[PDB]
């Protein structure tokens, strides 16, 4: 039906207000739908836009489950599957958008939810609940390029692509060149391979893989997919196979492990991002960086290096001894079959 | 009957032989209890100390286990129930006090002993003792800050202390201030604590906590107190609680725990006191003191920090698997109930 395609306009301008109108459509957002800051002023901003649209797209008023959790992290916030903290928002909202059985209720819920909670979450959600549910299957996500473009291209183009859309008519706009080779000089022999790590096919072909096969959600019926872990083993071991392989086409050695992790890492790197969505930039890291001792309360990060080591130090254990223990206390065999898995 | 009430006049004045007189009593040793420097002259002294002395309290002379272990500590030496050799001293003499079983024998065996051993181990030995014999029960002990205040009071004060009492008549003494926040200076942020940290009070409770719950003695008897582990857990879990409440209180963060032992020790610290049987005082510790391998020949401490650290790796492998193992290779689970304990 409709309501498939409607779904596809939320991913339009991720920041710009459901309000205003995505592609050649509007929403009918009701007046209790808009946001404490806009609310008070819905008058004014309903009729603004209100004529140039083709479509408009009602929606009803439901019940909506409490939003607390999923609106905690902040709106100007990066995101991460990484930070434990975020792992329990995302599965609790994915929770949300899958539990509303209904596909036109699944519009109105996102509908309202869309504009309180994180972008970069609200599209991870959207994206699995989408993905993964009966109703909305076959449907062709938009790139995360299009929809995202702070994660894939150089901070330095968005004030020309703001100039070039303000200055020039529609029609006679120059396409605007991304840059290449940006985030070091030849200084660094690292500087070679950014036609592999910076690539944009590479980087979309790793998020999408971790799309389709994650490793913590709600139901453990999409977490276990046939051999995954196996899969995570291979695809990322092919992923060092080829740059290592880019890298002798560099005159550059093979890739050196992380044989310790209390020595310094040697080669730093400033991506040359900036995030719209949190308005500041990603963090470079220097040469030379020693890993430290976590303590991120907000994000509730308690770790040391300490117990990274002794999980290393388990692992190892377990592979020489050729078996690992459950949590019950039993042994199960890293046979030839399902062992690498 | 009076013997529970001679015992405590051996706490009195340590380091003064038991022939000079304490309280106004004072005892009639034989020649084969003198010790070896005063027996060759022993007779004038009997004479010399008989004077000003009300009571004198007669000593049979008994057979006497070898005190060769208790003995092997030095006099003029420090005693450290956390150092093992001192623990096989110590438990070999509360071993003898302990074994004689009626209260004239074991009044005897203490006014030999009392000056052949430390005095600091004298005290502990006894204490121990006296509070777990069925004939010395509910006997209330001297404090140990009466009988040995070089523990918890500035050295400065000693000389003080030894001016008044040579100089101006008894009646007339003026009471000596003892200094309070006198370990560090403003510029040292830790010196607030001083009122928590170097309190009487509270160094009498740790100390005392100690004696009632050590964690070595003889078979299980005086070591074997009901969930005397969680007792250990909680105490000092509480200690840090308070700790961190009165942290707060000026204006400081939480305590940072001692993640690696191979970094830095930050805080630094010069507890400004002069141990009076040693002659000597305690060493301080440095700003950023680094923990190094330990090769005490004397104390019998062969241990590297490697040895702690493997320790610890294998106490958190116990705690995350759920689980310890005994000696017999047998496991144990640490469950609700018993398992803090
Ligand atoms: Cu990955
Ligand atoms: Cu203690």
């Amino acid at each position: 039906m409709n309501y498939k395609k409607n779904l596809l306009l939320l991913y339009d301008r991720p920041r710009e207000p459901i309000f205003m109108g995505k592609g050649k459509s509007v929403f009918d957002v009701p007046d209790n739908y808009l946001t404490d800051r806009y609310r008070p002023i819905g008058p004014e901003i309903q009729n603004r836009f209100g004529e140039l649209a083709e479509e408009r797209i009602p929606v009803r008023s439901i019940a909506l489950p409490d939003l607390r959790i999923p609106m905690s992290l902040g709106r100007q916030e990066q995101f991460s599957l990484f930070i434990p903290r975020h792992r329990k928002i995302a599965a609790r909202l994915i929770d949300i958008f899958m539990g509303m059985r209904n596909i036109e209720e699944l519009q109105s819920c996102a509908v309202f939810a869309r504009d309180r909670i994180n972008p970069y979450l609200f599209n991870y959600a959207l994206s699995v609940a989408l993905l993964h549910r009966r109703d909305t299957k076959n449907l062709d996500l938009p790139s995360v390029v299009e929809v995202f473009p702070d994660k894939y291209v150089d901070s330095r183009v968005f004030e020309q692509i703001r100039e070039e859309a303000t200055v020039v008519p529609e029609g006679m706009r120059m396409p605007i060149v991304i840059p290449k080779d940006f985030t070091a000089s030849d200084l660094d022999e690292e500087h070679r391979l950014w036609y592999f790590r910076e690539d944009i096919g590479v980087n979309l072909h790793h998020w999408h893989w971790h799309l389709v096969y994650p490793f913590e959600a709600s139901n453990r019926a999409i977490v276990d997919k046939d051999r995954r872990g196996e899969l995570f083993y291979y695809m990322h071991s092919q992923l060092i196979a080829r740059y290592n392989f880019e890298r002798f086409c560099n005159r550059l050695q093979r890739v050196k492990r992380l044989n310790n992790l209390r020595e310094p890492i040697a080669e730093g790197y400033f991506p040359k991002l900036d995030s719209l969505v949190a308005s500041r930039t990603w963090p470079g890291r220097v040469d030379n960086a020693v890993i430290k001792d976590l303590n991120r309360e907000l994000d509730q990060i308690k770790q040391d290096v300490s117990d990274l080591e002794r999980w290393i130090d388990r692992i190892y254990e377990a592979v020489h001894q050729g078996y690992v223990v459950d949590e019950s206390g039993n042994r199960i065999f890293l046979d030839e079959e399902k062992g690498i898995d």
